[PDB]
């Protein structure tokens, strides 16, 4: 397992990102009802070459699952419309949103897709 650090409100996502100066930083959104977002823990953050891929890289996610007030804040503040899914930011806490991934990708795509579009790397 991947070792996110949970963030539940658009102002944690901000420190976090002020905190991760200098770092690239990903975040993760999913929720117990989502199939493909455990389809995505299981079989892809599980990939050992992923892992390592991931290794310097500051790991946020946010649970959604209970759809409440900050949970829809949070989704509108990043204009996400569906899961799974996930955001990159480089070093300066900037987002990358062609650099979204917003459907299942297995263990080779999501190696493909890291090296091929991750900021701030």
């Amino acid at each position: 397992h991947l070792n996110f650090t949970q963030i539940k409100t658009v102002d944690e996502l901000n420190q976090a990102l002020v905190e991760a100066k200098g770092k690239p930083v990903m975040l993760d959104l999913y929720a117990d009802w989502c199939v493909a977002c455990k389809e995505f823990e299981k079989y892809t953050f599980s990939d050992p070459q992923v892992q390592k891929a991931l290794a310097d890289t500051v790991l946020l996610a946010a649970n959604v699952t209970a759809n409440d007030a900050q949970d829809v804040a949070l989704l509108k503040h990043l204009n996400v419309l569906g899961l799974p899914t996930i955001l990159f930011f480089d070093g300066q806490g900037q987002e990358h949103p062609q650099a979204r991934v917003t459907g299942f990708m297995d263990a080779e795509t999501f190696s493909a897709h890291l090296r091929d579009r991750q900021p701030g790397l």
